[PDB]
């Protein structure tokens, strides 16, 4: 389908309503590394089995959380391009599943959001690095660290100050323990943005004060469950305040080079000085490497989804065409 447009009415409202009750997972219900999408699936804003179209994901993040349209479009089509089935137009918000339909040829993985090093990556707040064996399940130890950082820097709440300290802590923990730690290009960008999301989108819209309480935080992060009487944010937003997170501990993009404590800056990486390069590399390297010589039908689906991705790209970037026009 076409990317949905912005909300007609972007007011704060009850989103934990009669039509969107929380339900526990049934056998085969897929939850993944994103507490946002997990919660929308667990409240039936998305299909409850965690397999969705890009249009369903965009509508769900807007209606359920008041995620802004451009960010919704960028993230959804980026995720779909690397993790989703472009022919069936289905994306798993977690594990690889036959429910996304017949697979494209290798090297494309269609691994869902669980696929490491496409969208999902290292130094997640409440999920472990893939190197440690699980990049998608809620981790009580990591969450307890989030609670401790909220106690120390947020007066018991998660806010942008906490995000800044925790984002840096999780990077230093990956540097110290993950010899395969990667923090470049797409992951470098999204890792910073995702730390603002709890402060911008998990805070009840009637307060919208950027102070997330730990009960609400656990309910989203662990149980994919809106607080009772949860109001979505009172206006469209995504990553506002990311500048505060970055400013706390400015980092260069880089990777461990096969050993712990070997963090080596990558001058080829995009950073916040080159946002258009992040887009260009995502398309010319990441997407193109999954689909280097696509057949007629995949080429058309790639070109359509690449146009949709570009609609999410901040104005001032030149669209790139790895498969021509
Ligand atoms: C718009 C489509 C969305 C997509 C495709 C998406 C995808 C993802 C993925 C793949 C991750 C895992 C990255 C990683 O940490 O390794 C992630 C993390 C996250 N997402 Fe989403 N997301 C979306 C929207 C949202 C929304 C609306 C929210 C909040 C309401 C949200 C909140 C988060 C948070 C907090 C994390 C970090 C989890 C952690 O580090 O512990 N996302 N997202
Ligand atoms: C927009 O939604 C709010 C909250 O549900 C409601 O109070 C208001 O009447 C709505 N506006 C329109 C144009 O329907
Ligand atoms: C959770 O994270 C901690 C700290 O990184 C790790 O030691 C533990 O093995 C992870 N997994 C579980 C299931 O707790
Ligand atoms: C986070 O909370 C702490 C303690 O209340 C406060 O000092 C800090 O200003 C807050 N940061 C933001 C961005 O609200
Ligand atoms: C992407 O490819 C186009 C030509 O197809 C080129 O104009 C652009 O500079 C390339 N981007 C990068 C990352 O080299
Ligand atoms: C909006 C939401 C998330 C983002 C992640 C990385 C870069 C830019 C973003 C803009
Ligand atoms: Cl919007
Ligand atoms: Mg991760």
């Amino acid at each position: 389908g076409l990317p949905p447009g912005p909300l007609e009415n972007s007011s704060a409202k009850l989103v934990n309503d009669e039509a969107h009750p929380w339900k526990p997972l049934r056998p085969g219900d897929i939850r993944g590394p994103c507490p946002g999408l997990n919660t929308l699936a667990s409240h039936g804003y998305l299909p409850r089995n965690g397999v969705a179209t890009p249009a369903q994901i965009i509508n769900a993040v807007q209606e359920g959380f008041n995620f802004d349209n451009q960010a919704a479009i960028f993230l959804t089509y980026a995720a779909h391009l690397v993790d989703g089935n472009l022919i069936t137009d289905l994306l798993s918000i977690g594990r690889k599943t036959r429910l996304t339909g017949p697979d494209p040829p290798p090297p494309a993985s269609v691994g869902g959001l669980n696929e490491h090093g496409t969208f999902e990556g290292d130094a997640s707040m409440t999920r472990g690095d893939a190197f440690f064996g699980n990049n998608h399940d809620f981790n009580e130890t990591l969450f307890e660290q989030l609670v401790d950082y909220s106690n120390r820097f947020g007066g018991g709440k998660y806010n942008l100050t906490v995000a800044g300290e925790l984002r840096f802590k999780r990077i230093q923990d990956s540097i110290a323990t993950n010899p395969n730690f990667s923090f470049v290009d797409f992951r470098f960008f999204t890792a910073y943005g995702e730390t603002t999301f709890p402060a911008n989108l998990f805070v009840d819209g009637r307060r919208d004060d950027g102070q997330l309480d730990m009960d609400a935080a656990r309910s989203f992060f662990q149980f994919s469950r809106m607080p009772d009487d949860f109001f979505r944010a009172p206006s469209p937003r995504s990553g506002t305040g990311v500048e505060v997170v970055v400013q706390a501990h400015p980092m260069q993009p880089g990777r461990n080079v096969g050993k712990i404590n070997s963090y080596t800056v990558d001058p080829t990486s995009s950073d916040f000085s080159t946002p258009c390069l992040m887009y260009e590399k995502f398309v010319n390297i990441t997407v193109k490497s999954l689909y280097p010589n696509p057949t007629v039908q995949l080429r058309k689906a790639l070109n359509t989804n690449l146009d949709f991705l570009f609609q999410g790209v901040a104005a001032g970037c030149t669209q790139v065409f790895p498969y021509g026009r």
